[PDB]
């Protein structure tokens, strides 16, 4: 029938009480699951939220139980990390014609960029030619932009890959898709498998391959699941690899910028760093070298969340500035500045937030005076300003900007990293009375830029800002249980996530949910057969431009009413959240 080709794969809504027994829940990919720790996230206070997310993050390092899914510390996964470290090594022995590409969409794409810089530094630091590069869905502009729509073309992914792999002779392509989901990556991996003489694909993500995405891609014949299954068959001959530990669901359902982005770093930094540090000792990489690094990353979580109360307070200040109608500026230096930009930008799509609401800044890339001349004027009593630096940064540039900002703001706080027994110049550096000082043990590093210290600090800052930005919005009532209902449908995955939320919250059939959704999207046009049959991109392109699509669809369904009736009901409610929550009641 019209639409059956498109919606066939969608599992029917189970009957009340049978969600587990239908086998429905066993088929939700881990990355889209509701984290049971965060059932009541929308009720947690700020200190709870910090605990609940610290806990969710901790699951990255939890070990496999005794019938179960492989995790990061499982032997299958470390063995795969080892073999890949090895394959990277061959390339490092033969830089001529060699390349190593790190590729993802969205936050995977961001993560790729960072890491390609770090390992390019490291090779430059040694005066070797840089061998790394990155690819992001939608080109380089995508690194610091909210561009959720660009991940849906496999041909695009391949094109980018063709550009960068020039007339290289040996290319390692690390495709990063947390949900094993992005069409952008699926095409790169598939292309690699067709030219093994040159390419070596390594796929990274956090679902078992049996939960890899399996709906059709518009410009491609195979599905992610098929590609990933074929790569696993090739692994037995070491010509592809799949690195896919379970890290448990995100604290905000399907918010893979969080754990998914973190685990990507942990996993890839570890492996590549092992590869470099063990070539120049003419020793193979071993699980023991990897483990040293992983455990260090695991400490860094402990270190990071021991500052939980200060993190909860900063969350409260960010939430107030937004509760009023102010803005939040994240001011940081080198790499941690970039991370700050990445966080803020991600709030646009992740929470429907305007780009001013939580904005990032590197010293988007505004120099010292430039920030003071341009952005200093725009500040206000209600705003918040977060400063993010190490003690190694150039603190004369820092004190200035804070001195000045102090006057116009007062809600400032800071995030400062430091090797133990560095001191904070100005004993009056209060300024920040109750700083978030993150003091790092002395670790033994041989490489020149002390890369493990960089990685430590990056990740720790990422954890802090993610927990803050995310928590500040939950506090404003904008999340439902542990789901962001009122998202903007800007790609196919998000279209599927919406439909799932309509089934979950209404309990009504897949045909009703699909119909209500397509009516909400295309209103004031009725449902023709063409529309029912249209490719998911047609729906996305049109929903992408509208507001409250999902909440309208749900109300239509709950009130068993038309889109005309549901809209009018919304506009007659105090707020979207009250409309929905009380309709659900
Ligand atoms: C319809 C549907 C659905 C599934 C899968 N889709 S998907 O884009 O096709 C996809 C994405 C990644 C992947 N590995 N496999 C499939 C993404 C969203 N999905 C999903 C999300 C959330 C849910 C939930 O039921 C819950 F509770 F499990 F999270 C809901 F709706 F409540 F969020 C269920 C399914
Ligand atoms: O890496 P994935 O699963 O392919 O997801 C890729 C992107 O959709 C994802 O990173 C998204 O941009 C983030 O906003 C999710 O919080």
């Amino acid at each position: 029938m019209p639409g059956t080709k498109r919606f066939q794969h969608v599992i029917e809504t189970p009957e009340p009480g049978k969600w587990e027994l239908s086998g429905y829940e066993a088929a939700v990919p881990i990355t889209e699951k509701s984290n049971p720790l965060t059932q009541d996230l929308d009720k947690a206070d700020a200190e709870n939220i910090v605990r609940l997310l610290g806990q969710c993050d901790a699951e990255i390092f939890q070990e496999e139980g005794q019938s179960t899914y492989q995790r990061l510390y499982s032997e299958s996964i470390l063995t795969t990390m080892v073999q890949v470290a090895g394959k990277v090594q061959e390339v490092l022995k033969e830089p001529d014609g060699g390349l190593v590409v790190l590729s993802g969409g969205g936050t995977s794409g961001r993560m790729a960029f960072l890491m390609s810089v770090s390992f390019n530094q490291l090779m430059k630091g040694l005066g070797q030619k840089p061998l790394y590069t990155y690819l992001i869905a939608g080109g380089d502009r995508s690194v610091v932009a909210s561009r959720e729509g660009t991940e849906d073309s496999a041909l695009h992914g391949i094109e980018e890959l063709k550009k960068v792999a020039a007339g290289k002779k040996r290319v390692i392509v690390i495709g990063i898709s947390v949900g094993l989901s992005a069409p952008f990556v699926a095409g790169q991996m598939d292309c690699c498998m067709n030219n093994t003489a040159v390419f070596l694909p390594v796929l990274v993500g956090f679902n078992p391959v049996s939960m890899a995405r399996n709906d059709p891609i518009e410009d491609w014949s195979s599905t992610f699941r098929q590609v990933a299954e074929r790569m696993q068959k090739m692994q037995e001959k070491q010509k592809a690899f799949v690195l896919n530990p379970a890290i448990g669901p995100e604290g905000l359902s399907g918010s893979s910028r969080m754990k998914g982005g973190s685990a990507t770093k942990i996993l890839l930094e570890t492996l590549l760093l092992a590869a470099h540090k063990t070539v120049d000792q003419g020793i193979a990489a071993s699980q023991r070298c990897l483990l040293e690094i992983l455990r260090t990353f695991e400490r860094a979580h402990q270190v990071t969340y021991s500052q939980s109360p200060k993190i909860a307070t900063l969350m409260k200040s960010v939430s107030t500035s937004l509760e009023k109608k102010g803005h939040v500026y994240l001011v940081g230096w080198q790499t941690l500045g970039i991370i700050a930009i990445m966080d803020g930008v991600e709030c646009i799509h992740t929470f429907g937030a305007d780009f001013r609401d939580v904005r990032g800044f590197l010293i988007f890339t505004f120099s010292q005076e430039d920030f003071l001349t341009s952005i200093l004027p725009s500040l206000t009593e209600i705003d918040t300003v977060v400063f993010i630096f190490t003690l190694d940064d150039n603190l004369t540039e820092v004190q200035t900007i804070v001195e000045q900002v102090k006057e116009k703001t007062n809600h400032i706080q800071a995030l400062a990293h430091s090797t133990v027994g560095q001191t904070l110049p100005i004993p009056l550096k209060k300024l920040f009375p109750s700083i978030i000082s993150i003091t790092w043990p002395l670790l033994f590093f041989e490489y020149e830029g002390n890369f493990i210290q960089k990685f430590q600090r990056e990740l720790s800052t990422k954890w802090v800002l993610n927990t803050v930005s995310t928590g500040a919005h939950v506090l404003l009532g904008k999340i439902l249980q542990n789901h962001m209902l009122d998202l903007r449908i800007s790609n196919s995955k998000l279209f599927w996530r919406a439909l799932a939320m309509l089934q979950r919250f209404s309990g009504q059939s897949k045909a009703r949910c699909i119909e209500s959704l397509l009516r909400a999207i295309h209103f004031p046009q009725p449902l023709s057969d063409d529309i029912r049959a249209a490719p998911i991109s047609c729906h996305v392109q049109v929903a992408h431009e509208k507001e409250q699509v999902i909440p309208i669809a749900l109300l239509s369904l709950l009130f068993r009413c038309s889109i005309t009736e549901a809209q009018a009901h919304l506009a007659a409610a105090p707020s979207v959240c009250e409309a929905v929550r009380s309709a659900l009641a």
